[PDB]
């Protein structure tokens, strides 16, 4: 197989991970790779191809004016407009400037065409940055703003809408525990753009609503593929590890705990392992709670320190639980520990990154530049891994 060009894989199980008391959602999904050439390793990513929501496809058909019963060859052999808009057109992301140039070329209203060309010009870079990018206006909202821009079928797919990208997920299973299934842990995305558009995450919604073979024969399926990563466990189990990913950052570590549990059903000494997990509330989004405690019953995990974002008077996060445990994690580093970080890259990672910078000082007696350059060397050594998005 080839990673980029997918394998028609089937969804076997699809389950909600949060309690009904929770007001968010996170899905546990398993792809069935039996009878396929797909192989994966612990810590790898699975790329998933999806399709647009039907209402989004409808709005595009309204704006474009094509006959959805038109067959054409997208540079499936021939495909209808509706299915090309569903599976191959990114409709909700913001149009690039070259896409605006193409819209203007077909805008029959002088004022609208002038405004489109302006938005793509250097003189318009400031208005483009605010009205398109900062407001997260979709291509569909731009086209409604300029209803005279009617590009032909070929131009639209070649220059106006880019391809619907696959969404990547850090596999949450180990091949030793399930070489027939690729597990994913996918949080539902549902936000409101600054300009007020209700956006449903394209892939996370398709995963949340997918029909599993465990509940019906007429079950969902997706073209999937595996991407090799460097988010890997050390060579031998004696090496201690530190895992920090909260929320969906738990994903790869579930395979991490499955991999080492499988090996040491027949392997070697456990070696210290500590999992820093965080979530909103033990009654809401403590995903995989039972499975986590089972890993602690056996020798997989050794200590699971928890941070609760909205359970109690003190709002805690994984980095707050790290500074309290700053004494033992330093000991772990001198014992040669690998440190893993997975999950949100904008805040959690930045805060976790700048909290072990500050505890390698107090517990290391280095100043800033010496603590900074030291942490950098842990990365170059390959002992400080980050799988963030
Ligand atoms: C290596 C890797 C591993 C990952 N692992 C996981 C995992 O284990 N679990 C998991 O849940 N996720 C994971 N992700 C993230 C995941 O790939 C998706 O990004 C996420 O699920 C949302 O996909 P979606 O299709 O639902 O979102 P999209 O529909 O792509 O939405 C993406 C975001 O863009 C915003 N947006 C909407 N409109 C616009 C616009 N016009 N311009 C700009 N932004 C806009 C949306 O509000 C939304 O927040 C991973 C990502 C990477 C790179």
């Amino acid at each position: 197989h080839d990673a980029q060009h997918p394998c028609q894989a089937n969804v076997a199980v699809r389950r909600e991970l949060h309690t009904p008391a929770s007001d968010r959602s996170c899905t546990h999904l398993e792809f069935d790779i039996a009878g396929t050439g797909l192989t994966y390793e612990t810590g790898d990513h699975v790329g998933v191809y999806t399709e647009n929501c039907p209402e989004v496809v409808e709005e595009a058909e309204r704006l474009l004016g094509y006959s959805p019963d038109t067959f054409f060859t997208i540079h499936p052999s021939p495909i209808t407009v509706r299915n090309a808009l569903a599976r191959y057109a990114d409709l909700l992301n913001s149009p690039k400037k070259t896409s605006l140039v193409a819209l203007a070329t077909y805008a029959s209203d002088p004022a609208e065409a002038d405004r489109l060309r302006f938005l793509a010009s250097a003189a318009g870079k400031d208005e483009y940055a605010q009205w398109v990018v900062a407001s997260q206006r979709s291509l569909l909202e731009v086209m409604a703003e300029f209803p005279s821009a009617k590009p032909p079928l070929g131009v639209f797919f070649a220059a106006v809408a880019p391809r619907l990208q696959p969404r990547y997920y850090s596999i949450s299973s180990s091949p030793s525990m399930a070489a027939t299934r690729i597990h994913v842990t996918c949080a539902l995305v549902h936000e409101t753009t600054p300009a007020g558009r209700v956006h449903k995450g394209v892939c996370s919604t398709w995963i949340k609503n997918a029909v599993p073979s465990e509940e019906s024969k007429d079950c969902s399926w997706a073209p999937i593929f595996v991407r090799q990563s460097n988010f890997k466990l050390p060579a031998d189990p004696s090496v201690p590890i530190i895992m920090i990913g909260p929320g969906t950052g738990l994903a790869p570590f579930r395979g991490f705990l499955q991999e080492r549990l499988a090996q040491k059903e027949s392997g070697a000494e456990l070696g210290p392992s500590v999992f820093f997990f965080g979530c909103r509330n033990s009654k809401m989004d403590f995903i995989y709670e039972d499975e986590l405690n089972n890993f602690l019953e056996q020798g997989a995990l050794s200590e699971l320190v928890l941070a609760f974002s909205r359970q109690g008077p003190t709002k805690e996060y994984v980095q707050h639980k790290m500074a309290q445990k700053a004494s033992e994690i330093w000991d772990m580093i001198s014992q040669g520990a690998y440190i893993y970080v997975c999950g949100d890259a904008k805040g959690m990672a930045r805060d976790v990154h700048r909290v072990l910078h500050t505890i390698v000082q107090e517990q290391g007696s280095l100043d800033s530049s010496k603590a900074e350059s030291f942490v950098k060397n842990l990365q170059m050594e390959g002992r400080y891994l980050r799988d963030v998005w």
